[PDB]
């Protein structure tokens, strides 16, 4: 059909078989570059847009404000000219003049802060002084996050897998997708799947919380994942396991999958798959489908280490 | 379903209602930038490479050469990468160096020239080094280029209107987008539709061929369309008329796309669009539905007058 603006577009991302990973095809990939703004936000800058309209917390006039590391920015952007709403992203200096270039582009009123946590706080200033007119969506905390992951990614990977799926690996960076994937997936579908969840080794606070060991983030350059800390947006609850990634690999990962697959991946892409393709050697998971999210695409990437 | 490679993915892509352009909703835009490496020749690079197996032409061992301007190197390229071919695609240095770290990201092997006519004829060269081992598969001429499109994009644009499309408006770069999405609309579904060629103001030559008059080439922005020549994949015979537009028109189109609509459009797209408004706004026209293609995504012009 005709979607009657761009954010009615968001999903249907095709799975495709990997040849040089896994065994005997067992690893299969999910393109979400494949969306309205490219990357697995444009879902949940739909959903947190569409819902605030639902309970009347996004009004006609009312401003949309946030803080982004950057997808979810380009994603909110995208929706907010599609339906008409001025929107303010604080970014500090930190950001890729790429981004910069492209948010300005799609008519973002942008700032200055000098690192995330930093433009956080302004951001929550500027919400301060005007409460009624600026709304702030707050993607690590806001169920509608993981709710469209529920709705429509988890629905979508049992439909093209013929509820043949046993594993789903994915990067944390809210947690929405694997959470909304994992609950469409056991509850909704009743199928009891292994949910992977993906850490950088640089900063593996999952897997120290877990364990019961002290929490420490640090530095990395797989962009998109391993925010430091546990966002509310993940449901430990699902997360039946943990793998942990180095940057290096996950870099080396993602030019595979370009060179030797076809796919224009980003660098968390090489992350996830490098993980999935660790199970995928394990004798006990030699039999089963292992679903990969690839969250975003090639050329966002094209100033970075990737390259 | 899960597809065996990435180039069985091609396709499928949706139709979204503009809102800023034409009258009462009658523009709608195809979204060619959600394909395997992000634009309409994704199509034609897989299906030049399938039909070049089909007959025998390409086989294992034996390489593709080719020149380009760009998009259909990156296709060709991702086609090469996921079914297992080398390639070498010619570039002089005429090109953006982001395409140059593009396609080597891609596994291509590259040359030099210092135009376009200088880096065709360095290709010829190779396929002349050994002709048994290098094959050429020219974007320009071959019947597969055009054919994809009959196949795919054109009954995806006559399902997703329910047979209610009434004009079809492309840009003419090889001139098979056009081409074949009016042979499948006019011939195989029977429906008598306005199918529309848009080239640069700048470089007119199928208006003045039309028309009986000098063809006289120029310079231009509109990136992918306008090659200075009536190329073999256009079918004259099916376009019932020819819209010029100007690139600074082509720009401001492209940016108001974005900030308007929310869509993230190639300059190109910003072309097509603005003849569709044009015709759209015309009473002959106020009440018909007209389809629009864009070919390309945003993030590839970072670097150009886009920004």
């Amino acid at each position: 059909a005709i979607y009657a603006d761009n954010s009615y577009s968001i999903g249907n991302t095709p799975l495709v078989r990997l040849k040089h990973f896994g065994h005997n095809g067992n690893v299969v990939v999910k393109i979400e570059g494949r969306n309205p703004s490219y990357s697995v936000k444009c879902r949940i800058g739909a959903n947190m847009v569409w819902q605030a309209e639902k309970d009347g917390t996004l009004t006609k006039g009312k401003e949309i404000v946030d803080a982004t590391s950057g997808n979810t920015g380009i994603a909110l952007a995208y929706v907010a000219a599609a339906r008409g709403y001025k929107i303010t992203l604080t970014m500090p200096e930190t950001a890729s003049l790429e981004r910069k270039r492209l948010l300005c582009g799609l008519g973002v009123n942008l700032v200055l802060t000098e690192g995330m946590k930093g433009a956080i706080a302004k951001a929550e200033e500027i919400v301060a002084s005007d409460p009624s007119r600026y709304v702030m969506l707050k993607q690590f905390e806001n169920p509608a996050n993981p709710q469209i992951h529920r709705e429509t990614t988890g629905p979508e990977i049992w439909k093209d897998t013929d509820g043949k799926v046993d594993v789903v690996v994915a990067g944390v960076g809210t947690g929405g997708s694997i959470t909304g994937i994992s609950r469409a997936i056991k509850l909704d579908f009743g199928k009891q799947i292994t949910s992977v969840a993906v850490e950088p080794v640089e900063s593996p606070v999952i897997s120290q919380t877990l364990a019961g060991e002290e929490v420490k983030p640090g530095p990395h350059k797989i962009q998109g994942i391993g925010a430091g800390f546990i966002p509310k947006n993940l449901d430990l609850s699902i997360i039946d396991r943990v793998e942990t990634v180095d940057s290096d690999t996950a870099l080396a990962t993602a030019r595979r999958l370009m060179a030797e697959e076809g796919i224009l991946a980003g660098i968390s892409s090489g992350a996830a798959v490098a993980a999935a393709d660790r199970l995928a050697k394990l004798p006990e998971f030699a039999d089963k489908l292992i679903v990969v999210i690839l969250p975003s695409a090639s050329e966002r990437y094209l100033s970075t280490a990737l390259f």
